[PDB]
């Protein structure tokens, strides 16, 4: 009856803490020390956690969740009824676990080399090339090289991966893996809600796109930019053209109003990766939110190791299910882009700390988008010229020209990301549901790159190419839609918190630093964890239960008016009517 259900939940929680804590550190040691020994221990602990998941997941399935009164106990048991990979027969499970490891390792050790010269890693080398080089062929070298070495090498593993992850999904009651991933949001209208939100950001994105295309035309020449076509994917300062902020020097709306070199400022003033996290820690505590434990500073990998060992460099935050042990793993470079990233990862850590008293099953964000959005919200305030100047990193100010410059800087990071973050799982959901087969992987990737982002490949794609594999989340099997949700909702959070802090006038000038009223709304929402449906947490922060693009539109409203006037006087076509155009 009801007593057996709550007894089971107690027992699940006690044993999960112990086994999840042990899997986490085995996983940590591989991620921070990629060897054969650490690989083998991880694969052994994989079967141990599966053994636990199988045991309690089988017991969970004997209960009737909707025939149980307490909804909190109902919520936990339903979740435990999902075995994930542990639903696969023993042979399939080890094959799947090996495939995952082999995709992750291949991506992380991939290098692009000159014939008789240096071998370059993605971070920081190729990253730096995409950010700083302004030569078409040198950008092309890194862009094509990374796809030849990382993307092409992932292709051999992917079809089998898709089969095994879909098999696990079906055995847990889903139709495919995409269906399983979407279920995390507990929102029947998810796909429609997301498309509506994407459509609302069209006026802003098409105008940014057109403006940037014009500036690329000016710099890279008329023979390489079609003013009515898609932009070549290697020219936006980022390996995946997901954020366009590194090409700010090519697009600055008012060159007469220049801003400080932030990296030069950081490096000169002796900014260390450690200081960047200390400053993020300060922002959280200023809001009355929890500080990171002394253990965090002892066990975290806050920069790339010098011992010449292989690591997973991608930035991640870690919960060890201790209630005491939380870590960040990041190959941090001393610049503004990574300062934003440091806050984002610290946002994860705060979330871990805020819901640490809940049963481990409920230890997750309201939805995965919420988990991503926390650090980004605070970072929106750090990014203001007024806050950056107070860190001695800028000098921008009370001026209309500097104001439009800042909004362009923010838009190249925030608006540009919208179509990309949307695109990734659109391709992926259709791969899981069978709409896209291995014969059309890459072609359907680029149809969507064209359709949503208005980008084209600088070099025509050949057989054997698998460019999705050259993006971290693909071989690592981490979903991507949260980042889309995060970017919409983080402005909703920013708007509400700014109001709660008593700030008036344009939204983009708001800095919530030290606001205890804003901290309170965040804390109460974060404490809920995964115990309640997400619209409850949305309500707690914003005073309303919906996802909405209004906050983002309002934030960038001054920029949209400026972009419309600017694109109008140059006679720009919005979009890419000549959609079949590729470089000669
Ligand atoms: C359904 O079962 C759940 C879980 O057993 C019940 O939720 C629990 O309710 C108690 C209060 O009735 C919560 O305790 C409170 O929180 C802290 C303790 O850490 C304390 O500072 C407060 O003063 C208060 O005692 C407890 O946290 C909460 N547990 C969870 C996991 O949410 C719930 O009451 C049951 N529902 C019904 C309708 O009976
Ligand atoms: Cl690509
Ligand atoms: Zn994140």
């Amino acid at each position: 009856d009801e007593a057996e259900a709550s007894k089971f939940v107690e027992e699940y929680d006690r044993t999960s803490q112990v086994v999840w804590n042990e899997y986490a550190e085995a996983n940590w040691n591989y991620n921070t020390n990629i060897t054969t020994e650490t690989s083998k221990i991880l694969l052994q602990k994989n079967m141990q956690i599966a053994n636990h998941t199988l045991k309690y997941g089988t017991q969970a399935r004997k209960f009737d969740v909707n025939q149980l009164q307490n909804t909190t106990i109902k919520r936990i048991i339903k979740k435990v009824q999902d075995l994930e990979r542990a639903a696969l027969p023993a042979q399939e499970l080890e094959e799947y676990n090996k495939i995952l490891l082999d995709m992750e390792t291949t991506y992380s050790v991939a290098t692009v080399c000159h014939p008789n010269g240096s071998c370059l890693q993605l971070e920081p080398d190729l990253t730096n090339v995409m950010a700083t080089s302004r030569k078409y062929e040198d950008l092309l070298w890194a862009w094509e090289g990374w796809r030849d070495k990382a993307g092409r090498a992932i292709l051999q593993f992917y079809p089998k991966y898709v089969e095994l992850i879909n098999q696990a999904a079906r055995l847990n009651g889903y139709v495919d893996a995409g269906d399983s991933w979407r279920s995390m949001y507990e929102t029947p209208s998810l796909e429609q809600d997301l498309e509506r939100l994407f459509q609302e950001l069209q006026p802003l994105y098409l105008n940014l796109h057109a403006y940037v295309r014009r500036a690329l035309h000016r710099h890279y020449g008329a023979q390489h930019i079609n003013l009515e076509g898609p932009i070549p994917a290697h020219l936006l300062g980022n390996m995946w053209a997901q954020t366009w902020s590194n090409i700010y020097d090519l697009v600055v709306p008012f060159p007469s109003a220049p801003s400080m070199d932030t990296t030069e400022a950081m490096l000169k003033q002796g900014w260390t990766p450690r200081r960047m996290f200390k400053e993020a820690d300060d922002f959280f505590t200023s809001l009355g939110l929890l500080p990171v434990p002394p253990e965090f500073w002892n066990k975290s990998m806050l920069e790339k190791p010098t011992d010449g060992r292989e690591v997973v460099c991608h930035a991640s935050a870690w919960d060890f299910y201790n209630g005491k042990d939380f870590r960040i793993k990041q190959c941090t470079t001393v610049n503004l882009e990574d300062l934003v990233v440091a806050h984002h990862e610290m946002g994860h850590i705060q979330y871990f700390m805020q819901y640490k008293d809940l049963p481990v099953a409920l230890r997750e964000g309201a939805n995965p988008g919420f988990h991503e959005a926390i650090g980004d919200v605070l970072a929106l305030s750090v990014s203001t010229p007024k806050h950056l100047h107070s860190l001695n990193l800028l000098s921008e100010g009370g001026s209309d020209e500097h104001d439009i410059n800042f909004l362009m800087k923010m838009a190249l990071d925030k608006i540009a990301f919208i179509p990309f973050s949307y695109l990734v799982d659109q391709w992926r959901w259709r791969v899981f549901d069978g709409s896209i087969t291995k014969e059309n992987y890459n072609q359907e990737w680029w149809s969507l790159r064209l359709k949503y982002q208005g980008l084209c490949p600088p070099v025509p794609r050949t057989q054997g190419d698998f460019d999705p594999g050259a993006k971290f989340h693909i071989p690592s099997s981490v979903p991507y839609i949260q980042y889309f949700v995060s970017f919409i909702i983080q402005f909703q959070f920013h708007e509400a918190l700014c109001q709660a802090a008593g700030h008036t006038g344009p939204l983009h000038k708001c800095d919530i630093y030290q606001s205890k009223e804003a901290g309170q709304r965040l804390a109460t929402a974060m404490k809920l964890g995964f115990s309640r449906p997400w619209p409850e947490a949305m309500q707690l922060i914003t005073g309303q239960p919906n996802m909405s693009a209004s906050a983002m539109l309002s934030y960038f409203k001054p920029l949209l008016d400026w972009l419309r006037t600017e694109n109008e006087l140059h006679g720009e076509k919005l979009g890419w009517p000549q959609y079949n155009w590729t470089p000669n």
